[PDB]
């Protein structure tokens, strides 16, 4: 899963 976008509040 992406982890270099920096997701907050959409967290699957």
């Amino acid at each position: 899963h992406p982890l270099k976008q920096y997701w907050w509040r959409p967290s699957i």
